[PDB]
């Protein structure tokens, strides 16, 4: 991810087949002449579509040209949640399926995996940051607290943007409960608040290398959205 100046991120494609189902998932959705309400809709829960990108003296390179969902804010807090109960997808091989289990065994148990979070912290004037492993190493007796993290500046739990976060994810999921045309797998969910008020919270979906067409309900997505859900009611209570 390159974050632009004016607002803007460049998402270079993944390698093939990844990056080229990417492209086509936004081009579906973002299609000038499309009518369907389902994906109209579905608009709203993503960052705006510029296009396919590419340098000027370099066609070869492609990127998605993407709104920087943190750019209206001053000191953005950042987590980036995968959702659902299966990384893999459809048309995985035992050793992919395996490969993707092996990632984060909870996946199924759970339902969604923190990938990772940015946190501003106040009395420090400084970010905390936390990778991969971060995510990983939480369990169903350590994932409450896990998530909670995200929300500590101010001097305290931000409960604002934990209320906020849930009435954001509440309309996805209900997106979510009138669709059975697309199943999507390994994909997230990008929470920002402000770290310098309820209070400017943003939540969109991104990445969409595996996403398929469906005769069904996305049962591993909403499963997971739920729990997350549930999760952040919890530390309402904290
Ligand atoms: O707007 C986007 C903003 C970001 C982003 C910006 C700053 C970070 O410190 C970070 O960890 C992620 O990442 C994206 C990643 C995407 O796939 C699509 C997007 O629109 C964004």
């Amino acid at each position: 991810i390159l974050q632009h100046p004016d607002g803007t991120v460049l998402k270079q494609l993944q390698p093939p087949p990844r990056g080229p189902r990417e492209l086509e998932f936004y081009n579906m959705v973002y299609a000038a002449d499309c009518f369907d309400g389902v994906l109209l809709e579905l608009r709203k829960y993503l960052p705006k579509y510029y296009g396919i990108w590419s340098p000027p003296t370099a066609p070869n390179d492609l990127y998605l040209k993407l709104e920087d969902v943190t750019h209206k804010f001053n000191k953005p807090c950042i987590m980036d949640v995968k959702i659902g109960q299966k990384s893999y997808d459809p048309f995985a091989s035992s050793e992919k399926i395996q490969q993707q289990v092996s990632k984060y065994p909870l996946m199924e148990e759970i339902g969604f995996l923190v990938l990772g979070m940015r946190v501003y912290h106040v009395h420090s004037d400084s970010y905390e940051t936390e990778n991969q492993h971060y995510g990983r190493s939480l369990t169903k007796e350590t994932i409450k607290d896990g998530v909670s993290r995200f929300f500590h500046n101010g001097y305290c739990l931000r409960k604002d943007a934990v209320a906020a976060s849930i009435q954001k994810i509440e309309k996805i999921l209900q997106w979510f409960e009138n669709q059975k045309q697309l199943n999507f797998y390994a994909s997230s969910l990008l929470f920002v608040y402000e770290g310098s008020s309820g209070g400017e919270v943003e939540v969109r979906m991104i990445d969409f290398a595996h996403v398929f067409p469906s005769n069904t309900i996305d049962e591993g997505y909403v499963y997971g959205l739920k729990h997350l859900i549930s999760v952040l009611r919890s530390i309402l209570d904290n």
